[PDB]
């Protein structure tokens, strides 16, 4: 099969290529440097650092949130994997370079930054990252009590409730830092609900499916964390409010666990902790129908086998469920019958990223991979203009692309910003993935791998 290992390598190494702020020494590549270093000065704090979010320099807080919380569930069920691969240790710095963010994103236990940089004005200029702050100002954006922001200070709370989980065994202390900022951001959404002050990421990021899934979401985090079982019981009162499936009084079950609804992974978690058949059926729901169908009704699938939810970020919705499959699986109290169907689900979901298709849709892995990313930095236009130079001057290494459409139809295009998308919570599931896949398959990384 694929080399795991060597696509788990490059996959953690993308983050590092969305670093913002004052760079490490430790970094692998050359052609990243120092950005944005006055972050937060409109404010009068230190915001620098976190994750540029896409091929901009906007920093959206929920996706990065929802994708710290992701790599940190991946080190939570894989340890050992990320450990023999020798990856493990660059996939827990990136975690703490975001909640290091976070953190300082939270000045006051009911102020909590969402954004820097304003997305229209950020998206005009395509220059490099470590020229973007001379060209227009960067603003930074916030909720507090009279102007919340539910969605995504609970969002930040799961974050930092998992950052802590891993951190716990290795630095007690910061462990506790984090917990500490999770429970008060936990409380800062609760006692609001309302998303009333989360405007500067509307039409990127916008909440449309509601702040209670990240509620169960952070509180079965938290509860994992502390053990606090106040939260993991706040978590079990708003599944009354997660989405349903239209027409029926089920929870829903036909989308897929995102940085917009991540109920679906609230109600795997729920399940490991719970064991009760309420959140058991409604994730087997969800897998059934993503897999061999449920109730004569089945999640749409190319003739080449990919999962093909809708066409804005295809791969990541297929191998986000995927991640959620081996989770599941590899779970004692899943079927035995059901085990086999999702994890043989996820690994063609996984050979459809790395080449099954005739090519790789991971940049600089595989066969023909994308080569021509929408993306910034990577590009490194001299001139603000997508088509100068006509290659890019950069390998994105490991960036999984938007992907092809529902007849597996795809051309590299640096303009299409669906297709040849790449961004954060494109990669985080999908670094799950690939950690049980080099688990049960293995494949060497690259000895030594620097960009
Ligand atoms: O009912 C159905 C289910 O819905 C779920 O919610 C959905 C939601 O409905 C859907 O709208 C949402 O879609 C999001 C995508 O999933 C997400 O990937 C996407 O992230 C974008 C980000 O919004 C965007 O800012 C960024 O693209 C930038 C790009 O970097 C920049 O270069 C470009 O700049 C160009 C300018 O646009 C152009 O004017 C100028 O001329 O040229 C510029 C370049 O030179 O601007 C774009 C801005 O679009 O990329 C990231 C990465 O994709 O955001 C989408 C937000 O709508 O997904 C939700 C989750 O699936 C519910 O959750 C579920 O319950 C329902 O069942
Ligand atoms: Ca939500």
């Amino acid at each position: 099969d694929y080399n795991y290992g060597e696509a788990l390598q490059k996959a953690i190494m993308f983050y590092e290529f969305q670093m913002s702020g004052k760079l490490p020494d430790n970094i692998r590549n050359n052609w990243r440097g120092d950005s944005c270093l006055g972050d937060g000065s409109d404010v009068g704090l230190d915001l620098t650092g976190g994750w540029f979010d896409a091929g901009d320099h906007v920093k959206f807080n929920l996706p990065m949130a929802y994708t710290a919380t992701m790599l940190a569930w991946a080190v939570y069920e894989y340890k050992d994997a990320l450990q023999k691969s020798g990856q493990l240790g660059y996939l827990m710095d990136q975690i703490k370079w975001a909640s290091d963010y976070f953190i300082r994103c939270h000045p006051e236990k009911y102020v909590y930054y969402y954004q820097v940089g304003n997305g229209d004005m950020d998206h005009r200029w395509w220059v490099p990252a470590e020229c973007i702050d001379v060209q227009a100002p960067r603003p930074s954006y916030k909720v507090d009590l009279s102007n919340p922001g539910s969605t995504v200070t609970a969002g930040t709370a799961a974050a930092l409730a998992a950052t802590a989980l891993v951190f716990k065994d290795t630095d007690p202390a910061y462990a506790a830092l984090c917990i500490r900022h999770a429970k008060e951001l936990f409380d800062f959404a609760e006692t609001t609900m309302s998303d009333k002050g989360y405007t500067a990421a509307l039409n990127f990021y916008t909440s449309h499916s509601g702040w209670y899934d990240e509620l169960s979401w952070a509180g079965a985090w938290i509860y994992l964390a502390d053990g606090d079982e106040t939260y993991l019981e706040k978590a079990e009162k708003y599944v009354d409010k997660w989405p349903i499936e239209s027409q029926t009084t089920y929870i829903a079950y036909s989308w897929g666990h995102c940085w917009d609804d991540v109920h679906y992974g609230a109600a795997l978690l729920l399940a490991k902790i719970t064991n009760k058949s309420l959140y058991k059926e409604a994730i087997e729901r969800h897998l059934d129908y993503w897999t061999v169908g449920f109730n004569g009704q089945r999640v749409r699938y190319t003739p080449k086998g990919l999962a093909h939810l809708t066409d804005w970020g295809v791969l990541r919705h297929a191998t986000t469920t995927a991640f959620l499959a081996c989770v599941y699986s590899d779970w004692s109290e899943c079927p035995r019958e059901k085990a086999n169907i999702y994890i043989d689900f996820a690994k063609k979901q996984a050979d459809y990223a790395l080449g099954s298709s005739g090519r790789s849709y991971v940049v600089g892995f595989g066969v023909n991979p994308p080569q021509h990313p929408h993306h910034r930095t990577a590009h490194s236009s001299w001139c603000d203009s997508q088509k100068v130079p006509e290659y890019h001057r950069h390998v994105l290494y490991g960036a999984l692309v938007g992907g092809p459409d529902a007849s597996d139809a795809y051309v590299d295009d640096i303009g299409n910003y669906v297709t040849n998308q790449v961004a954060c919570d494109y990669n985080a599931g999908f670094v799950g993935l690939l950690a049980k896949m080099y688990e049960k398959y293995g494949g060497n990384p690259i000895p030594n791998f620097m960009a």
